[PDB]
C-alpha cells in the first residue's frame, strides 16, 4: 500500500492556492510548492507569491529557498520534493503539491512510491483567465513590482540572462529599467509573456492523463476534491 499524495496543478492565475488552503483545513496536509519562480527570495510581487501572513498560517515547502543569483534544476526539485514528501508522510501528513511548473511534476512522475490524486483547476473559458492575467499584472505594478526588480537590477552579481529573471514579467520590467521600453510596452509585453506561459501550461495539461478538473469559478471544489480521493482509492 502506497502512502497518499495530492497534486494540485493549473495555469498561472487559476486560483490554486485558494483550493490548497481549503484542502489543508479539511485534511492534515503538507503544502509543497511546485514553481520554478517561487523558490526565489526577493521575488514576491511579480511572482504572485502568497503573502507572508498567508504563508505563516499555511506553510509551503520549497518557497524562498534560493537567492536570485542561484540556479535550480528539475533534478534538484525532484530530490527536494521527494525528501519533503517523505518527511510529511513520516508525520502522517498528506503531501499536497501545488503549482504550475509542469516540467517539475513530470520529473517527479517520471525521471513515485505514492498513491497520487491529481487535480487541475482553471476557468471553463480561457478568456476569463486572460482578463485576470492582465488585471493582475497591472496591479503588480501598482503594488511595487518595479521597486522589487529595481533591487535585483542594482546587483552586480545578477544580469538579465539568469534563470531567475526568466520568471514571467521580470525581463520586461528589467528592460524598462534599462531604458529600452516605455511603461506601456513593458506592461503589454509582460501581460503577453504571462498569457504565453498559461498557453504553454494548458498544452502540458491537455495531454496529462489521470487529471480531475476543477472550475476556478465554482464554490464547491472542496467537496468535489475530497470525493475524488475516494475515486483514486485513498481513504482519508
Amino acid at each position: 500500500s502506497l502512502p497518499p499524495a495530492i497534486f494540485l496543478m493549473g495555469p498561472t492565475a487559476a486560483g490554486k492556492t485558494d483550493l490548497a488552503m481549503a484542502l489543508a483545513d479539511a485534511l492534515p496536509c503538507e503544502l509543497i510548492s511546485v514553481d520554478s519562480a517561487l523558490i526565489y527570495r526577493g521575488m514576491d510581487i511579480g511572482t504572485a507569491k502568497p503573502s507572508r501572513e498567508l504563508l505563516a498560517r499555511y506553510p509551503h515547502r520549497l518557497i524562498d529557498i534560493r537567492d536570485p543569483a542561484e540556479s535550480y534544476s528539475a533534478a534538484e526539485f525532484r530530490a527536494d520534493a521527494l525528501a519533503a514528501m517523505a518527511k510529511a508522510t513520516a508525520r502522517g501528513r498528506i503531501p499536497l503539491l501545488v503549482g504550475g511548473t509542469m516540467l517539475y511534476y513530470k520529473a517527479l512522475l517520471e525521471g513515485l512510491p505514492y498513491t497520487v490524486a491529481q487535480l487541475a483547476i482553471a476557468p471553463e473559458q480561457r478568456q476569463v483567465l486572460h482578463a485576470r492575467i492582465a488585471q493582475r499584472f497591472r496591479q503588480m505594478l501598482e503594488q511595487g513590482f518595479i521597486a522589487e526588480v529595481e533591487a535585483l537590477h542594482a546587483r552586480s552579481d545578477l544580469h538579465a540572462g539568469l534563470p531567475s529573471i526568466r520568471a514571467v514579467g521580470y525581463r520586461q520590467v528589467w528592460d524598462y529599467l534599462d531604458g529600452k521600453l516605455s511603461y506601456a510596452e513593458m506592461t503589454e509585453r509582460g501581460i503577453i509573456a504571462t498569457r504565453q506561459l498559461a498557453k504553454r501550461q494548458f498544452t502540458w495539461l491537455r495531454s496529462w492523463s489521470h487529471l480531475h478538473w476543477m472550475d476556478s469559478l465554482a464554490g464547491d471544489n472542496l467537496p468535489r476534491a475530497l470525493r475524488y480521493l475516494k475515486t483514486v482509492s485513498i481513504l482519508a
